[PDB]
Parts: C-alpha cells; sequence; structure tokens
C-alpha cells in the first residue's frame, strides 16, 4: 500500500524475466572481441569502445550493440574499418550524412555469430562514453536504479511510446526521467546530484564539461528507503500528474531541478518535451516528442498511475507491461 509489497513482488519478478542473460551478455562480449580485432588490422592505435544499455547494465534481452572507434589523429578510418567488416562476412549499411560516418551491422555470414546481429559503430563519440560512465555511476550508488531503469523500458516499449522516429522518446530519455526523479523530486533524494557535488573537478572534452563526483565508495548510501514498488509509483505519478512540460526542463544543472524553457531558451528541432542532456546542455534528448506524442506519453503515465491506485483489490499488475496497439 505504502511499501507496495505485491507490486514490489511483482517488479523483482518480471526484472528477472527481462533483464540480460549471462548467455547473451557473453555472445556480445565475444562479437565486441571479434570487431576489435578487424580495427586493430587497420589501425593498432585505434581503440572500439562499448557505450549505451549494456556498458551501463541497463539493457533488455535481445539488446543492439552502440559502439564507437576512439581515434587520436573518423578522418578515413570508418571507411577502411567499414571495407575489413564487409571482407569479414559482415552484413550493413555506411551512412554519412552531415560530415558524421556510422557503420550499421545489419548481420553476419561466416562467423560464431547470427543474421539477429545488429550493431551501430560510431566514431569519436566521446560525449555518449561519459554518459554511460555517469548511468553506471549511478547503478553502482544504489541497487534499486538497474531494476527501475528496466522496468520503465519494458513499460514504455510495450505502451509503444519509445519510438524516437514516431514522435516520442529514446530509451536514453525515459532514463533521464527516472534520474530526475530519483534526484530532485523524491523526499528524501534517492540519489545527490553528481554533477553540482562540491567535490567536482572540472573536466572539457569537446567543448563540454563531462566531470562529476566520480569518488563513490566515499558517497554515503541513500537516506530514502522505498521499495521498488514505491519509487515505481511516484515517478509514474509525477510524470502523469505534477511535472509541466509545457513550461519546464528535465535538468542536472540546477541544485534545486528548477529550470524553465524560457531561462533556457528553449521555446517557439521540437521543444515540446525539454529534457537537458547532463553534459551536451545545448542537446534536448526530448526534441523527437511531438504534440502528439507527448499526449501519448503523458496518457500512458496516467494510466499506469491509475492502475497502481485501483480500489478493486487484487490489482492486475500484468496490464502495465500488456502490448498497446500500433498507432
Amino acid at each position: 500500500p505504502n511499501s507496495h509489497k505485491e507490486f514490489t513482488k511483482f517488479c523483482y519478478e518480471v526484472y528477472n524475466e527481462i533483464k540480460i542473460s549471462d548467455k547473451e551478455f557473453k555472445e556480445k562480449r565475444a562479437a565486441l572481441d571479434t570487431l576489435r580485432l578487424c580495427l586493430k588490422r587497420i589501425s593498432p592505435d585505434a581503440e572500439l569502445v562499448a557505450f549505451g544499455s549494456l556498458e551501463s547494465g541497463l539493457a533488455l534481452k535481445n539488446s543492439d550493440m552502440d559502439l564507437c572507434v576512439l581515434m587520436d589523429s573518423s578522418d578515413t578510418i570508418a571507411l577502411q574499418f567499414y571495407e575489413e567488416l564487409i571482407a569479414e562476412g559482415f552484413e550493413g549499411k555506411f551512412l554519412q550524412r552531415a560530415r558524421i560516418p556510422i557503420i550499421k551491422l545489419t548481420s553476419d555470414t561466416k562467423n560464431g555469430f547470427g543474421a539477429s546481429f545488429q550493431c551501430d559503430i560510431g566514431f569519436n563519440n566521446r560525449l555518449a562514453i561519459h554518459n554511460t560512465l555517469l548511468l553506471s555511476s549511478y547503478t553502482k550508488l544504489d541497487a534499486r536504479l538497474k531494476p527501475m531503469v528496466l522496468l520503465v523500458k519494458h513499460w514504455a516499449k510495450r505502451k509503444q511510446i519509445n519510438s524516437p522516429y514516431f514522435g516520442t522518446l529514446s530509451s536514453y530519455g525515459y532514463v533521464l526521467m527516472v534520474l530526475y526523479y530519483l534526484i530532485h523530486v523524491i523526499k528524501p533524494p534517492v540519489f545527490p546530484n553528481l554533477l553540482l557535488s562540491p567535490l567536482k573537478q572540472e573536466k572539457i572534452v569537446d567543448g563540454f564539461d563531462v566531470g562529476f563526483d566520480d569518488k563513490l565508495e566515499d558517497i554515503p548510501p541513500s537516506q530514502n528507503y522505498s521499495s521498488l514498488g514505491s519509487l515505481l509509483h511516484g515517478f509514474f505519478r509525477f510524470y502523469a500528474y505534477k511535472f509541466e512540460p509545457r513550461e519546464k526542463v528535465v535538468t542536472f544543472r540546477r541544485p534545486d531541478g528548477y529550470l524553465t524553457k524560457q531561462e533556457k531558451g528553449w521555446t517557439s528541432d521540437r521543444y515540446i518535451l525539454a529534457i537537458e542532456d547532463p553534459f551536451e546542455i545545448s542537446h534536448n534528448v526530448g526534441r523527437t516528442v511531438s504534440s502528439s506524442g507527448l499526449y501519448r506519453i503523458r496518457g500512458e503515465f496516467m494510466a499506469a498511475s491509475r492502475l497502481l491506485n485501483s480500489r478493486s483489490y487484487p490489482i492486475p499488475y500484468d496490464s502495465l507491461f500488456e502490448e498497446a496497439p500500433i498507432p
């Protein structure tokens, strides 16, 4: 009811079903090891770094790898790396848009992997490596973050509100919505803001400050004793009824988490849902969200709150993950 015992038990049971298996994680590490050898051929000085969900442990079963090629010196290596992969029996796309190259491996011919093999490779994407570090740090700080993030991702995918190409929000946007709630909304806070810590030292990477208090062993445990179910209950309630998407920005650069679109200059490339990236401050993670997309997102937050506040016991908690029709 307050510690939402039956909802918490339900949440952990689902988390154990949707989290990545030991088998799948070992296969993706095997795939990274193979791809690292192809890059070594072209440049022994180049580095293939994994980032995103799998590196921060926030991945759902059957995930896609988000890789990055770190060069000191994209310059020539991108087209050269793609050539080697094609020659090694890999299928995929090479995309060259806005002077930035991307490799999208769609399949594998003759290796220890199959056709279901999907993998994205970027070049000198240093900022995404830093967002992964920040997210990893927070998971290492409290054991409730990983199940909370996975369950919100599973819910967003099932309710069809996780499509940045169809007017809704990316998985990364939901992670930042979860973190924002846990740092600046819930009382007592679940986490401190590591970017605004007095122990934070400046670190400039690609003209953005990527510094945060990363000495985690010295950060005390949370002062908030809420169960996983209670945490999720409050999250859905906040974004369903309390958060003002018209005038406010989800931010990690204000001590009280209070920031208006007017102050940011994100009024009148969309700013319908405003989520300020913690490092790339000029980037709105919610820029893909349309007005119709925001109404579906709020619509699903309200349905989630309604379910968790039903008067009719038992509560059909499974309906939270029931697949919604394609819009």
